[PDB]
Formats: structure tokens, C-alpha cells, sequence
């Protein structure tokens, strides 16, 4: 079982090329199920989640190929069920439900059980589909959606702001009969890209990025070539990494207007931030970060995907910092791990109180979150001594060659094959 052997402290410095967003390519790939023609998706990150989604697509009859881009061919989808064995490793699998029923009149997807980050029902998805005409049922764990002919456009208002359910409703609405309006929709950059992608295929969508997305059903979807946006999370992760190490870094292949909250939080912390059309520079000028307060929430607010990272930041910052989760009240696994490393923190419900310390100690930790767990690696880079990160399989899910990227920064990280 893979593991990380990290040794610090280390002052991160240098250059890094941000990969395509993981959370953009996922819904985009699932969206390709609709495409009736070959599709070329560019800038796809090399990561576990992508492997999983590619494999899933294959199970449906989709022709798949890959390098920097992914070659998708759905012309011959012959299967409509996403197997329990696969969904149980990636809840995102549910993304195949809407496209499948929207285009085929049918589709089945193992109903996702629990997740370590906490409660994550998919109620909004089904609900969203029913409103479109989908006749949905639950057989032996499988979500069975079925529609007689095309789906009908409807006026849907969302109980919660949900990236997942917005993509489900949006995507399926492209092939529906009539007009669909998603009120109280997610405004995540990844939603905008999934829509842009869809539009490129010949779909009719407006309002992407706003709280009101409008979809105009069409006959069918062609093929084409789309370019996935840069991963905002990766970037924020790299930025934080430099910011907690007194680093001086540059971000290539970026999109600054997706980090406003992170960017501002960083400046607040005390870093020197400059940005360009597709780049972002950060220089700590040899300074220890200043504690900051964070409140996760739907974009464009602070993203929970950066939450753990910022928690780390506060752990070694001067002052009392506060992190409050409003998206995943249980996304704290990292804390007890970082505390093993000499960190001081208190947990009160969805909030963690931070007490910065002068140093961190190398020790044995355990990853458990495909994104929060990165904080663990970041921790080992600035901590004193050797940190062994267990279960890095998590990180390989949301990070393309993370050790390589870190290494190009001066990090003393090594991958270990034998448990
Ligand atoms: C971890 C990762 O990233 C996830 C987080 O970044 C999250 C940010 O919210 O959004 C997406 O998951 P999500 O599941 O789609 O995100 P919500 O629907 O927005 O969930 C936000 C809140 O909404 C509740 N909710 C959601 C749907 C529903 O039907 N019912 C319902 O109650 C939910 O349980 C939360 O309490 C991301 N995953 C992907 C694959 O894109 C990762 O990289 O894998
Ligand atoms: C061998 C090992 O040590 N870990 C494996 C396990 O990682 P993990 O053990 O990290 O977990 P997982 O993703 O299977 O489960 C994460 C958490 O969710 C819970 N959960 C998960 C799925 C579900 O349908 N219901 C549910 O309740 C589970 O009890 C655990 O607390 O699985 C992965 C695929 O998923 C890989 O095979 C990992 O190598
Ligand atoms: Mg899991």
C-alpha cells in the first residue's frame, strides 16, 4: 500500500503547472454520455477519480481513450447500469443517472451509501429528475430511473445549493422537451464549465454562474473539443503550501477568478499576491502566516475543499484562528492527525478553534479525505523531521502527481511502495 515519506522543514520555492480541474472533468465526462458524436476533452488531470470515471464510462459501452486529453465516444452506449462495486468507491458515479435517462429513457445507478466526510444524501438528484418526468424506483440498492420518451422541462427550485444536483438537473435538461429553469442553483466554476461544454455540443443554456440557470431542450448533442478549466483547489493547495513555508512560488495554467475567497484569505494571512491572466504569484517574504478565520460556503465563498489546508495554515500561524464548516459538518478527520504532529486545536461542532504553534513534528499520520488529506502532506513539508502519510490512495484521487509537483518546489518527499 502506497505511502508518503516526507521530510522537513522546507521552504517551498519555484514553479508549478496547475492541472485541469478534477471537479470539472468529472461532470464533463458524465455529460459526454449525452454526446452523440466523438468528443475531445482537453486538459484532464491524471488521477484516480478520472480512472474510475473512465472505467465507468466503459461499462456503459463508451469508447474511451487518453494521453493530456480524453477521447470520448458514446455513440454506442449499450449498458445503463453503474454497478455497486464501482459506485462504492466514488459517489460521483451518480452523475451517470441523468444523462443516461435523459438520452436513453433509462438508467440505473447503485444508490451511494455512507462517506467518511459525513452525511451526503442525493435526495436532490432524484427530486430533480422526477420534476423532469423521470419515473424513479429503488431495486436492491439500485436507483432505477425511467422515462417514456423525452423528459419535460420544468421550473425547479433547489432546497439546498448543490453542485451535484445542479449538474444532474442541468445535464439531463439539455435533451428535455421544453424549458427548464434551475432556481437556487450552484454557482461553482465547475458548473459553468460543464455548461459551456454542453453549449459547445450544441445545447442551449444560459445563466451558468448565476443562481438561475435556464436550459432550452434540443434535439440532440453533437461532438466537439472542449478545454477544462484549471483546478482551483490544486492552486489554492499550492498557494497555501508556499504560504506556510515562507515560500516564493508561481502558478502556471491558472484562473485567478476562482480563488477570490482563498486569495483574499491568503493576503489576509500575510502574503504578497500578484496575478495575471493565467498565473498567480505568491511570496511570503520570509514571514510566518497570521491566523485567519474561515467559513466554508457555496462559491464564491470559501470552499470546503480548501478548509483543511487553511486549518493547517492556522496551526502554524501566529494567533488564534477559527475554521467553521457549513457544507460538511464532519470534515475534520485531519485535526486529530495534525494534533499528533504537535498542533493545538479544539473542536466544537462545525467549528474548530486553532492555536498556532512554532513548530510541527514529524510523525505517522493517516489520510482519509481525497482533498483534506493533502493538508497532511503539506504538514510534513514544514514540520520538523519525518512524517509518514498512510493511505495516500486518497490523495491520488484528487491530485495529479502531487509528489512531483512538490518536489519541483524543494519538498523532500518520497513515495513508498511497500506498506
Ligand atoms: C469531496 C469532493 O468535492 C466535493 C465538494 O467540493 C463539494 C462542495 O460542496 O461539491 C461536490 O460534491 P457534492 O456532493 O456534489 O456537493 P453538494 O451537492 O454541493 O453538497 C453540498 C451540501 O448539500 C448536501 N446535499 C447535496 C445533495 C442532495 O441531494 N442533498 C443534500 O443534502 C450535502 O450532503 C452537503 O451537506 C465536490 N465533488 C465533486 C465530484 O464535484 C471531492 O473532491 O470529491
Ligand atoms: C484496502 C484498504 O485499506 N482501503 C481500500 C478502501 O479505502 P477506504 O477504506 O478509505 O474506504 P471507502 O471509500 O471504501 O470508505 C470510506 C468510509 O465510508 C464508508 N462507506 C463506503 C462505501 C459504502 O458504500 N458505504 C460506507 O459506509 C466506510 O465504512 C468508510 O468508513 O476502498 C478503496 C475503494 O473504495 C480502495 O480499495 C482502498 O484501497
Ligand atoms: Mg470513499
Amino acid at each position: 500500500m502506497d505511502k508518503f515519506r516526507v521530510q522537513g522543514p522546507t521552504r517551498l520555492q519555484g514553479e508549478v503547472t496547475i492541472s485541469g480541474a478534477k471537479n470539472a472533468a468529472l461532470p464533463i465526462l458524465f455529460a459526454a454520455l449525452l454526446a452523440e458524436e466523438p468528443v475531445e476533452i482537453q486538459n484532464v488531470p491524471k488521477l484516480k477519480d478520472i480512472d474510475t470515471t473512465m472505467k465507468l464510462l466503459t461499462q456503459l459501452g463508451t469508447k474511451v481513450e487518453r494521453x493530456g486529453s480524453v477521447w470520448i465516444d458514446a455513440s454506442n452506449v449499450n449498458n445503463f447500469s453503474a454497478p455497486y462495486d464501482l459506485v462504492k468507491t466514488m459517489r460521483a458515479s451518480i452523475w451517470a443517472l441523468g444523462p443516461l435517462v435523459a438520452r436513453f429513457g433509462q438508467g440505473q445507478v447503485s444508490l451511494p451509501g455512507g462517506c467518511a466526510i459525513g452525511a451526503r444524501p442525493v435526495d436532490l438528484h432524484i427530486f430533480g429528475l422526477e420534476k423532469l418526468g423521470a419515473e424513479i424506483k429503488l431495486e436492491e440498492g439500485y436507483v432505477k430511473a425511467s422515462v417514456n420518451g423525452r423528459l419535460k422541462g420544468a421550473h425547479i427550485v433547489m432546497d439546498k445549493v448543490s453542485v451535484g444536483a445542479t449538474v444532474t438537473i442541468m445535464s439531463a435538461a439539455t435533451l428535455a422537451e421544453g424549458t427548464t429553469i434551475i432556481e437556487n442553483a450552484a454557482r461553482e466554476p465547475e458548473i459553468v464549465d460543464t455548461a459551456n461544454f454542453l453549449v459547445a455540443l450544441g445545447a442551449k443554456i444560459s445563466g451558468q454562474g448565476t443562481d438561475r440557470i435556464t436550459i432550452e431542450g434540443v434535439e440532440r448533442l453533437g461532438g466537439g473539443v472542449y478545454r477544462v478549466l484549471p483546478d482551483r483547489i490544486e492552486t489554492g493547495t499550492f498557494l497555501v503550501a508556499a504560504a506556510i513555508s515562507g515560500g516564493k512560488i508561481v502558478c502556471r495554467n491558472a484562473q485567478p477568478d476562482t480563488l477570490d475567497a482563498v486569495l483574499a484569505k491568503l493576503r489576509e494571512a500575510g502574503a504578497d499576491i500578484e496575478t495575471g491572466e493565467d498565473w498567480i504569484s505568491l511570496d511570503m517574504h520570509g514571514k510566518r502566516p497570521k491566523a485567519v478565520t474561515v467559513r466554508t460556503a457555496p462559491h464564491p465563498a470559501f470552499p470546503t475543499d480548501m478548509q483543511a489546508q487553511f486549518t493547517l495554515l492556522n496551526l502554524v500561524a501566529e494567533g488564534t484562528g477559527v475554521i467553521t464548516e457549513t457544507i460538511f459538518e464532519n470534515r475534520f478527520m485531519h485535526v486529530p492527525e495534525l494534533i499528533r504532529m504537535g498542533a493545538h486545536a479544539e473542536i466544537e461542532s462545525n467549528t474548530v478553534i486553532c492555536h498556532g504553534v512554532e513548530k510541527l513534528s514529524g510523525a505517522q499520520v493517516m489520510a482519509t479525505d481525497l482533498r483534506a488529506s493533502a493538508s497532511l502532506v503539506l504538514a510534513g513539508c514544514i514540520a520538523e523531521g519525518t512524517t509518514v502519510v498512510d493511505r495516500i490512495y486518497h490523495i491520488d484521487r484528487g491530485y495529479e502527481r502531487i509528489e512531483d509537483k512538490l518536489r519541483a518546489l524543494g519538498a523532500n518527499i518520497e513515495r513508498v511502495k511497500g506498506e
